[PDB]
């Protein structure tokens, strides 16, 4: 059965997703605020991610204003970092649209996709492999590109 | 190619789609408001419509606050309106979410599945079958139980 999910993510806090995100799924978070004067992160401005049951990193997604990137990357729960895909000139991912965003992440199997508003920033192959079980978003409320709070819209069932 | 589109559509009028809708798309309207004290509708207080290449409504969806319910129809490209469905306590199907809304619509093929927020409120068998080609939002100030301006995000190619 196909569903549609909300949640409201406070900077700095995760959710349990009432349905799982897995292959043929979508999560797009929205933002009521961009930031782009935020400043220097800690080292990030902003973080955005997926999590599998067992708290591996499955797609962290790091904006970070003081090198102009968008960060892609994964890390199993006891693991380090792996390795990071990088997207450069962050204003120009959400151009066209201003005082808000939203970033869409397409579960592909193999691959996730993220797009930004309408423009698709990266075809991810992804490092680690299993099912959405949580969300979070990291920000402080000083540096963060987005609002305060963030929702989260999940589409699953789909496939 | 799977994709994210976003159309602003004002009350009144409608957007043609970039990317058409088909069987396994989705769309869902959002709007920055939720007037369920909104004056009575003539009869509708608000519609939103998926219009084929045609113009035919391939679905209509339109909220009677004082009669307290939704119909949900379609209409062929000269008339006549077909066989309505109906769901009633529209308050109650915006529950859980205030001061906003969204209306997301699954393409399965033989039926166009309806959630409010996210509940499904119908599992709409299709009257009349086809690519959806343009939206719309109709309503006025005082009759609308939406805001100005209702935006739609649509996800396409995923089949
Ligand atoms: C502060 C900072 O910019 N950290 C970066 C940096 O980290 C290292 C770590 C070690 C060394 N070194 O021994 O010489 C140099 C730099 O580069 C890393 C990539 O090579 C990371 O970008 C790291 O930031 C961390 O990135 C991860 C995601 O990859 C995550 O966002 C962490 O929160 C973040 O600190
Ligand atoms: C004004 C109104 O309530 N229109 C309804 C109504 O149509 C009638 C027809 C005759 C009389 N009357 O002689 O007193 C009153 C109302 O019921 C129709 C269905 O039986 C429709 O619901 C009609 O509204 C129209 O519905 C279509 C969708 O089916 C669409 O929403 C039109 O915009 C709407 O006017």
């Amino acid at each position: 059965m196909q569903g549609v999910n909300i949640y409201n993510i406070s900077a700095g806090t995760s959710v349990d997703l009432a349905a799982p995100v897995t292959t043929g799924d979508i999560v797009t978070f929205f933002s009521s605020a961009l930031n782009l004067n935020a400043g220097a992160g800690n080292p990030n401005n902003t973080t955005l991610n997926l999590f599998a049951e067992n708290g591996a990193y499955l797609l962290h997604i790091a904006f970070r204003l003081q090198e102009n990137v968008i960060i892609f990357n994964s890390r199993q729960p006891d693991g380090p970092w792996l390795v990071e895909q990088r997207v450069s000139d962050v204003a120009n991912q959400f151009a066209g649209i201003d005082g808000k965003a939203m970033v869409t992440v397409f579960d592909h199997g193999d691959k996730y996709q993220v797009v930004i508003n309408e423009k698709t920033v990266i075809q991810y192959t992804k490092q680690i492999s299993g099912l959405t079980s949580s969300l979070s978003y990291n920000a402080t409320e000083e540096t963060s590109i987005f609002s305060t709070v963030v929702e989260a819209v999940t589409y699953t069932g789909l496939a």
